């Protein structure tokens, strides 16, 4: 989307990423495995996905949760 | 956000860097696809434009932000 404090990272169809059904927007958002690591998702409902690339919703409000957010993506 | 099949693009354009907005295909005013996934793609009779503004990231391959119809061919 346009505009300009987001990772945006991206991984390709085979390479794996994470989903967070307590911090998703929607069943569509996904984060990267760095974002991930350096976040805190202890008690969520999180899985690995293996599937469909993407761009990382870390950062970003409209696809996730703040309180969701990595240590570099406020 | 994820891919549908073909993946995503998600390149990353400046402040001053064109792509292009269509109207035909997007879910919204704010998506975009860059210059490279529109030339691969067919917008045929879409009303489209060569946008220059604010930066952003493409968004071919994404469903909620694009119609699949108007993804590029390298985005299935
Ligand atoms: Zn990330
Ligand atoms: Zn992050
Ligand atoms: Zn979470
Ligand atoms: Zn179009
Ligand atoms: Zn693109
Ligand atoms: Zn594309």
């Amino acid at each position: 989307r346009r505009g300009s404090g987001v990772c945006g990272s991206v991984w390709g169809q085979n390479d794996i990423a994470y989903r967070c059904r307590t911090c998703e927007n929607d069943p569509t958002c996904a984060i990267c495995v760095p974002c991930f690591q350096n976040g805190d998702h202890n008690s969520h409902d999180y899985s690995i996905i293996y599937t469909g690339g993407g761009c990382c919703d870390c950062g970003d409000e409209t696809a996730w949760k703040p309180d969701g957010f990595c240590s570099n993506h406020k």
